[PDB]
């Protein structure tokens, strides 16, 4: 149930296909930051999750370069898909910017995004 | 020789074998020296294929879902960081390891850490 | 009067805090989850002269998970910001470090996020 | 406990701490980087009765980045463990939250890792 169009609390759009091989492929469009238009994503998910009520572990990466704007940064989301009547993907993320060695201590932002198939309002 | 493409090792002795594609793709295998993992796991990721021209590192990230034919750990790790070139080439990362959990156990689903990768084989 | 009070998070944990004029946070934490049993000492710091443009007040605190009931050999730090008003919130991210052997240090630290309501 | 003293991280920042009998950490922090200027107050907690199986001692502390010289409208928390041995170490991960508007809250928090030893930089 991972395949589809997802939205987070910021109103960003996460369009993803979950392949039989455990691959995630798609596009991400951020409502915030330096990003402009859709960016390529790739990731992985557990294609045979536990059947004890546990969620399905997954992660994906966006490098923030496309033909519109290169932000010289990359975000990875790590989380789990939680199935049901109102499906959710709950994630934590790390956004690393390319920095000088002197500035490496401030290279990485951390946050958390929750994704639903309904766009928040 | 120089570049992201190659075989990398972290401080734990894990092996990260990666090819950096022309269009920003990272593809390869990861073998962890620690945890539930056994043998090689598929990785995919992305990197900035046109980094800044001011001495900055190259932003990148990748994911391993910890399922292969040896063991399924029902977990996934993402590494986010940057590649630093030169004579002491590094990939410096922070990571998030999320385990599949029940909703009641979700608060303790995610480990955080940091891995530094070098092309030098451990001694 | 804003930060000072009793707060609950999404897990149902209880956060009792006094924000002093000197920038100090002092109080007790009781977790709804995990190894912890009963109230634990907290101490922390907050920006005692924040911006008023809609910007939150930066803060953080620590609990070492040792009391007379259970010693969990762990500590959590919460880092975040207080947002004032009738629906006041403390929005945090946290790091929970367990005492580990050097071999297990790679899996010493859990990360998460807690939102507190007054 | 071995925690009490002056510690230095990989950035050259100075961490002057006292570990009290009641589990308290008190002292000052001076960052070599960022908006911070001069010494800032810290407070924290540590496990005053750790395991005896070779495990580290869990601890954490907070600095709010306000002093008489500069207020950065930010706060860092370090969470980690003290590791005894030939060269003692405090290994930490940290979260640095800046006061932001609601619309900017997604980019409020930096994450990193600091390792402290008692070796003064030369
Ligand atoms: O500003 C940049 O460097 C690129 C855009 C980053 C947007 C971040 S990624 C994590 C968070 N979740 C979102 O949907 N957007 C922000
Ligand atoms: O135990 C698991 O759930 C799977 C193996 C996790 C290994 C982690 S990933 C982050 C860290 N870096 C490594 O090289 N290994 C550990
Ligand atoms: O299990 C332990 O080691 C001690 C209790 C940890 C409880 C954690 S702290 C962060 C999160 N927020 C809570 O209110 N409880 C959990
Ligand atoms: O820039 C600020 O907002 C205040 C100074 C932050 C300095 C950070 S705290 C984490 C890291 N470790 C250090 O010693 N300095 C930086």
């Amino acid at each position: 149930g991972i395949t589809g169009t997802w939205y987070n609390q910021l109103g960003s759009t996460f369009i993803v296909t979950a392949g039989a091989d455990g691959a995630l492929t798609g596009t991400y469009e951020s409502a915030v930051g330096c990003a402009e238009s859709r960016y390529v994503l790739t990731g992985r998910y557990d294609s045979a999750p536990a059947t004890d009520g546990s969620g399905t572990a997954l992660g994906w990466t966006v490098a923030w370069k496309n033909n519109y704007r290169n932000c010289h940064s990359a975000t990875t989301w790590s989380g789990q898909y939680v199935g049901g009547a109102e499906a959710r993907i709950n994630t934590q993320w790390l956004l690393t910017s390319g920095t000088t060695e002197a500035n490496a201590w401030k290279s990485t932002l951390v946050g958390h995004d929750t994704f639903t198939k309904v766009k928040p309002s």
